[PDB]
RNA sequence: GGCUCUGUUUACCAGGUCAGGUCCGAAAGGAAGCAGCCAAGGCAGAGCC
């Protein structure tokens, strides 16, 4: 379970471009989305930075759920 | 080494464009700009000089 699969599942147009700001990679494997790229990220989808923590939290949540089931 | 062709590769960190989203505006309209793409660079093979 990636981010390319929870794109697929206000406030859910905004969470859709912050995904859409992300490169292939940074989709496929979300660990990879440190310091750096949540700024980049963040700057890029007109949000700020902890919007962009909230967005990954959420996916961590949701990835945590799926490996329970 | 140079130029070109081809393959491939490259989150941001002074190229272009810019879906989505954002900012300014009552509006009309403005602005910046990620991803992608183009371009460019990296790694190579080739042709030519
Ligand atoms: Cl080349
Ligand atoms: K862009
Ligand atoms: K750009």
């Amino acid at each position: 379970f990636d981010l390319n699969d929870f794109l697929e599942q206000k406030v859910l147009v905004r969470m859709e471009a912050i995904i859409n700001s992300m490169t292939m990679k940074e989709r496929a494997k979300p660990e990879i989305i440190k310091g750096s790229r949540k700024r980049r990220i963040a700057a890029g989808s007109g949000m700020q930075v902890q919007d962009v923590n909230r967005l990954l939290k959420q996916f961590d949540d949701m990835q945590r759920m799926m490996k329970k089931m």
